[PDB]
């Protein structure tokens, strides 16, 4: 099964999974100088004010919180999206030092990790139906530096611990996802893909230009998540990013100038 080692990482994808080496897959390096700026983009609409978070889950390859999408309680609209499209879960991706962990890159810089919150477009009933479908997913990527405190990260923070390993779940209600953004929503975006498998090329990425905070000892709680289950050797949840993929026939547009 696959992972981020050496054995099974994102070099060994494509046997399984042979989208890997399609003609929009995710991550990409953003080249800020070449990206385009698109006067006819509008501004992001994130109206996450009713979202109703449910639990929170270690799935092996990273741990995610997980949303009601039953309904439009939290939903993204605007931007490069035709429709509505709703929250369903956020995730991390992060590194073992700080210069490394983040997905997309910009002009080639990593940041420390990458907050992916994921979204399906609600004309296709479900988010199963929606990841056949070339429009049916949009995730919005923020990036991690560190330096000072996010306080709206601390409550995912403090409850780490009892979720060490693969498999592990808990009681995650009243989280408002408000809190992990940053001030500006100038973004980056282009047509792309799930990061892991199964790689499905179904997603438009909207990636934030402006960063969040998070403090050492934010970070220092990912990095003491296991990949491996309870009762199997201990191998730490770092560096579950998948490297760049190539841009191909691809423009990544801007929001801003
Ligand atoms: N990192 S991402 O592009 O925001 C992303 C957003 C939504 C997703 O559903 C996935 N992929 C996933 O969760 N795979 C789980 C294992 C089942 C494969 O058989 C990745
Ligand atoms: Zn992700």
């Amino acid at each position: 099964h696959w992972g981020y080692g050496k054995h099974n990482g994102p070099e060994h994808w494509h046997k399984d999974f042979p989208i890997a080496k399609g003609e929009r897959q995710s991550p990409v390096d953003i080249d800020t100088h070449t990206a385009k700026y698109d006067p006819s983009l509008k501004p992001l609409s994130v109206s996450y004010d009713q979202a109703t978070s449910l639990r929170i889950l270690n799935n092996g390859h990273s741990f995610q919180v997980t949303f009601d999408d039953s309904q439009d309680k939290a939903v993204l609209k605007g931007g490069p999206l035709d429709g509505t499209y709703r929250l369903l879960q956020f995730h991390f991706h992060w590194g073992s030092l700080d210069g490394q962990g983040s997905e997309h890159t910009v002009d080639k810089k990593k940041y420390a990790a990458e907050l992916h919150l994921v979204h399906w477009n609600t004309k296709y009933g479900d988010v199963g139906k929606a990841v056949q479908q070339p429009d049916g997913l949009a995730v919005l990527g923020i990036f991690l530096k560190v330096g000072s405190a996010k306080p709206g990260l601390q409550k995912v923070v403090d409850v780490l611990d009892s979720i060490k390993t693969e498999g592990k779940s808990a009681d995650f209600t009243n989280f408002d996802p408000r809190g992990l953004l940053p001030e500006s929503l100038d973004y980056w975006t282009y047509p792309g893909s799930l990061t892991t498998p199964p790689l499905a090329e179904c997603v438009t990425w909207i990636v934030l230009k402006e960063p969040i905070s998070v403090s050492s000892e934010q970070v220092l709680k990912f990095r003491k998540l296991n990949f491996n289950g309870e009762g199997e050797p201990e191998e730490l949840m770092v560096d579950n990013w998948r490297p760049a993929q190539p841009l191909k026939n691809r423009q990544i547009k801007a929001s801003f100038k």
